């Protein structure tokens, strides 16, 4: 009933689970490529979600290992380590002081579970690639948020495997509420939704109320779900806000993925996608573009919403932006 030495070293790294910049890759190595399972289990125990939702612990572990196993290890970016990172980053964003006591335990469970499933069974190519290749997935989802619809369907279907139904003790009301929130959240991770989500988040910041404290008032579903959607979307787009050692690893992985899709697009005479030609795409300029056009406008607006809680994050992002800029020859 005492840990192995490797389990102990893992446990000590997981003491950082409430911090931005957790050594997620080290967790992946130390857990035997189970970062998603160990991070999720840590979070669920820390937030007391097993007791609140009467989730049997063997069921939770069984589902999480099954979920993690449906992430592709042969995909460089959209794998279980990315899922783990998004979960952990959501977990940190949920604890921001501006949001203290705002969300219910079911909303928290929704954001975390959504984060965990949000890229499951990702094949490592884009929606447009799937549509253009006449792929089964694209056909199934009548070309609309093909990947995101699939991540949802798989995340939910896996609950039906042996001893996997982590929601077995929720009421039907709880489950229907949870399910809707999870679907709303995952579907908002499709980048085709980014401009409208951001536009809505800016509107909310313009007309923002607070309960004196400095804490946000969110008194209808539209607003509550929009904040959760944008929060998970920020987590999904959090790579350039992390310390540079982490960010570069993410960049390597996204470029490997993109370059592999670019290889398959070139071979079939297809129009090669943005940043996916390994001959004609500069990594550093791509990252500066990503930050300027997508990541900084989102995070700046998030930092407004939760001011001043996200200042250090936004600083890191701006530092990384300058680092990448300064390395352009
Ligand atoms: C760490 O590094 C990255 C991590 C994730 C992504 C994602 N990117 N994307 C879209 C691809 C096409 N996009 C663009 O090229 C947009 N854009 C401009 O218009 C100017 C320059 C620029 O970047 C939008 C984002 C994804 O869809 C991935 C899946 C989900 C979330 C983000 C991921 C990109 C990264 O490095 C560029
Ligand atoms: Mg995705
Ligand atoms: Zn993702």
């Amino acid at each position: 009933g005492v840990k192995t030495e490797q389990e102990d070293v893992l446990a000590k790294e997981l003491e950082d689970v409430n911090k931005w910049g957790l050594h997620v890759f080290r967790i992946a190595e130390l857990s035997g490529n189970r970062p998603l399972t160990v991070i999720m289990h840590t979070i669920f125990q820390e937030r007391d979600l097993l007791k609140t939702f009467k989730i049997p612990v063997d069921t939770l572990i069984t589902y999480l290992m099954t979920l993690e196993d449906h992430y592709h290890a042969d995909v460089a970016y959209h794998n279980n380590i990315h899922a783990a990172d998004v979960v952990q980053s959501t977990h940190v964003l949920l604890s921001t002081p501006a949001l203290e006591a705002v969300f219910t335990d079911l909303e928290i469970l929704a954001a975390i579970f959504a984060s965990a499933i949000h890229d499951v069974d990702h094949p490592g190519v884009s929606n447009q690639f799937l549509i253009n290749t006449n792929s089964e997935l694209a056909l199934m989802y009548n070309d609309s948020s093909v990947l995101e619809n699939h991540h949802l369907a798989v995340g939910f279907k896996l609950l039906q495997e042996e001893n996997c139904d982590i929601f077995q003790n929720l009421t039907k009301k709880q489950r229907q509420s949870l399910r809707k929130m999870v679907i709303d959240i995952v579907l908002a991770t499709d980048m085709s939704k980014h401009m409208n989500l951001l536009a809505d988040l800016k509107t909310m910041v313009e007309t923002k109320k607070v309960t004196s404290s400095g804490v946000l008032l969110l008194d209808n579903y539209s607003d509550r779900i929009q904040v959760l959607q944008n929060m998970v979307h920020c987590a999904d787009l959090s790579n350039p806000t992390k310390p540079l050692q982490l960010y570069r690893q993410w960049t390597d992985r996204i470029m490997e993925e993109f370059f592999r899709q670019g290889d398959r697009e070139r071979e079939r005479g297809m129009e090669i996608s943005p940043m996916c030609d390994k001959h004609n795409a500069s990594v550093e300029k791509s990252q500066v573009g990503f930050i300027d056009y997508i990541v900084h406008p989102l995070w700046e607006t998030w930092a407004d919403l939760v001011h001043p809680d996200a200042q250090d994050i936004l600083d890191t992002l701006e530092d990384n932006r300058e680092w990448y800029q300064s390395t352009i020859p």
